[PDB]
């Protein structure tokens, strides 16, 4: 889920 990659 953006900003985090997964």
């Amino acid at each position: 889920v953006f900003p985090i990659p997964x």
